């Protein structure tokens, strides 16, 4: 399935997943797509930071859901 | 009874199974003779994905049916 990750910046990437990916695994995605490392990136869904070790069946995200991504401070 | 899974090299995965038994439950018979994880592992018959709750019953597969194993990449 895909999801989206959106920045601030108004830039939307999309991702293909399975609902058994774990969040450190979209961040490896990410980091790989756009250079950032896993270490630096919040991801934030249902108002929730989300944990690395979850998984996204874990958050209830599903198809065409998208994800915020945020830098840490 | 035996069903059979090819992989795109033309192998053949020679599976014994029961009508009731999930396609999950196939899945993880192809992890123990070929190791590759269920969560990597797509089944295709007669032009569908199969869904893993359901039952091969579910989707008509019969004695000496063949499934196609397609494999998903970790990341991208």
């Amino acid at each position: 399935m895909q999801i989206f990750v959106k920045t601030l910046t108004g830039k939307t990437i999309t991702l293909e997943v399975e609902p058994s990916d774990t969040i450190e695994n979209v961040k490896a995605k990410i980091q790989d797509k756009e250079g950032i490392p896993p270490d630096q990136q919040r991801l934030i869904f249902a108002g929730k930071q989300l944990e690395d070790g979850r998984t996204l069946s874990d958050y209830n995200i599903q198809k065409e859901s998208t994800l915020h991504l945020v830098l840490r401070l």
